[PDB]
């Protein structure tokens, strides 16, 4: 299998030069880099080509990660909001396609960060959301991108919480290119059970994220690490893995992941490269 | 060691008929059921006698749960808020003293649920909580109570949101009626270890919450039971542990408490009765040394 | 739905005792089902099967019997003269079984316990012969109405059968109705990967499960994965019983054969145990589903 | 700290050029290399000589473990059998000094494997051993070997079983280069916590032994090793851990370890090796 991460672990902000990180992940010996997908749609199509060169080059495949504004939520009541919504992620796969990303991942059938404020009504947006996902599937499917539905606890959202509710969603979809999209650190949360929940998924599994219950890399905490692998294998996993760890205060990166405390125990670039670099041994090891 | 229950497992909002659940606890085998402080400031003379009494004789120990509102936020930037808020406890104390309660628990150093919107001042905020706390700790021991800063995830807090952070709130504090309490729901989320978490409260522990990752009864989960009775045995903890399970949509609690599914999977009264009883057991012999 | 046991000799250090005093013991504490060990039922008198098979009814309590084949009872061995002598001691053991009412007998049957380990070993030789005799023997344990339950050991007590896949290789190759492979956490906990997984292997084959902890104690306290266990039971669709087999005595032939070199009971009495055995039992009804 | 493994991995008798080992693992990134005791008393001064040369010019440490024959039973009521027992660690530990290994591991106190069919007098045993282990230990710290007791399982030996036992019996015999050893793989059995037999055992522990339940290498089985890692810190252990994985069946090492199956799933000494690396750079990452 194939294993990453997540720029954002060395950046406080949802944008970065992603160049510099393509090498960075290639010395280190990373297969993925993962990047989020705000900057995008403000590249020239010239930025998109040499990015796309800069991949191939490296020899790192780019998956992509992607928080919904509140005007991107295709569960919407609005019908001007899942209108600009379809429109943004048309264009956002395009982009995609010509960058030559195969795996887009997120609450791609809601919004994140979410106002929990506001009233909910889980079963209308639910079904909207179903509707709207189905109808960019087609597109998806047209720029050869999975449209990765990530499964969140529930301070994060409160559509999909489990994996079981992925299945559900993405069996209700019913369209080729939609997976259910796995995260260890929202599973340490919901699920009474972490293999259990990565069996239930099976085949409609599209990507993993992995990182401890507190988001630190790999390895030194309290995920079952060896029954996730045991739980792959029994589904006979082939996507990848990537890795989102979160251990730095400061920025919207630091606000948004609420890191209120200096996890990473003042570690500088060099420091977290390392650790980054250990986890991923860790992950190949145990996790294939 | 004493174990309780708190009443909302049961209910959906954030008050209710305590005596009913004073009689359902005590005959489930229960030594204790937590209830919340909100509706208290309104109950007159007699009712509160009268919830003592009920407790007293079906051999039921009382202790309160209270998420403060933004009006009761002891850390404050705005003078007027906190001053309203050292009333607001001292009254509540005084209720407690009343009730024979010894013993308050929850985020009381700020208040919950929290607006994350608003721009953090972690560090102020700190400082000021320090600050008050220490004063509303001298009300609280002259009222026999014990004040528990709970140790909360960073979704339903920023200020403390490890042992470690509670020990040095507390020792800052350094009020002897003034303690750490942890939850193994907000443990599993922040924590590299639990036993180590546990060891690093230590004396300074005074109240323990349990539930499973997902907010279950505990036993069936993901929860290291056995490391957790092993480590209380380590500190020689003398206190309590109350179990807060949460598995029914609807209402405030499930809003507040983010229930977004039905996860006691259709339990009706009863059922919910039997699990719990089954959750009693199940501590009582895991947690135990 | 599930039915739960446990093991005779958790109270008593010999290979055989007064049945009807365990019948009676066991359901006072609730249990559903007594394992007795096979060793003095060929001794028996047709009367005194009849009125043990009386009292289990009486009682509400089925029996299970497990068994530790002596050397000359060696289904596997490459003695001719043994192989006959075994095949006629099992013809025997079982149609009395038939009498006694009971539907399982489990243990290292394919073999013999405990084994001499000093001989040479002949693992592919004897794992043909067993697979040969277990299948003629079967024939009789179907006429006879039980389950004949291989034992999953590990490898300090035989050498033919260490993980639950070699089980299951063993079973579909004897090919026949009434032939089992029975896993027991205390031999999982040494030789398997997985415990989840090891069950899952077993799957439609699994028909007896033996339960203790690490070091024999009984369930509950000690570091067996019980949840993950429930959890694998589930997704088999297990149908089965569940049979805890503690041993936390000192002494006797049930004291050296299990190798208690040390009071694992921490001085308890009869009492002591009894009150143990329920906790484990009201734990693993919970837990185990 | 440092990381070691027994040579034995990789071999089916109680002996092997050890020089072959020490380069293979010093290549692979050990500190350390475990060698079995038997062969060295047919070892001349040059042979010593050289295998000490040998180790230091690779910058290995070495260890060495002994089961000892029931000529060399510390603990037999026979007092001619104590006697020769007494002269035969007597000139070991001089080779040792020799060899400049500084320690020797095992059921020092009594013999491996043991003849189960024999009476067992444990209480006589116990007390003929703590005074016959007294004695080696001044032998022991002439030379500069700390002698470690072994904790084993039931099934292997019957005088010393948990950590708390372990303890005992050193506290008893109350010399200075004595001290308690724990292996994860009898810990695995006879333990009611494992961090907690390693906190028992605090300042008394004087080396480690890893493994997996079923002796593979570390990582990838059920042994709780961050829960290990943590208690290590815990009781400021300043000791080595040596990893002894047996994986193979044959001759006397499978015979006595009872590798009844082939647990290294068809392995050669490559992907032996490359194993053995992985689980180093896991014992590394997780355990400090
Ligand atoms: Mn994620
Ligand atoms: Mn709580
Ligand atoms: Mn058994
Ligand atoms: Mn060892």
């Amino acid at each position: 299998m194939k294993h990453g991460i997540y720029y954002a672990y060395w950046e406080q902000e949802w944008e970065a030069d992603y160049k510099y990180y393509i090498e960075k992940v290639a010395k280190l010996g990373f297969d993925i880099l993962e990047i989020a997908a705000s900057p995008l749609p403000f590249y020239s199509d010239i930025q998109i080509n040499e990015l796309k060169a800069c991949a191939h080059g490296n020899g790192i495949t780019l998956t992509v990660g992607h928080g919904p504004s509140a005007e991107q939520n295709l569960s919407s009541p609005d019908p001007d909001i899942r209108k600009n919504a379809k429109a943004f992620y048309t264009d956002l796969l395009k982009r995609l396609y010509k960058l030559d990303v195969h795996l887009i991942g997120g609450a791609l059938y809601s919004y994140w960060p979410i106002d929990y404020t506001k009233t909910i009504d889980k079963k209308g947006d639910w079904e909207r959301s179903v509707e709207s996902v189905r109808e960019v599937a087609k597109v998806a499917e047209a720029c050869g991108v999975d449209f990765c539905l990530e499964v969140l606890n529930r301070f994060e959202n409160y559509l999909i919480n489990t994996a079981q509710e992925g299945v559900d969603f993405v069996k209700q979809v019913d369209h080729n290119n939609v997976k259910v999209m796995l995260d260890t650190f929202h599973m340490n949360i919901e699920e009474d059970s972490i293999g259990g929940a990565i069996r239930t998924a099976g085949s409609y599994l599209g990507h993993l994220h992995t990182g401890e219950c507190n988001r630190k890399v790999p390895g030194r905490g309290r995920i079952p690490w060896v029954e996730i692998g045991e739980a792959l294998a029994d589904i006979g996993y082939n996507g990848s893995v990537v890795m989102e760890p979160f251990v730095r205060m400061g920025g919207t990166v630091g606000s948004n992941i609420k890191v209120w405390r200096d996890i990473s125990n003042g570690a500088d670039e060099k420091m977290l490269d390392r650790e980054a670099q250990a986890a991923l041994d860790f992950s190949r090891y145990v996790l294939e």
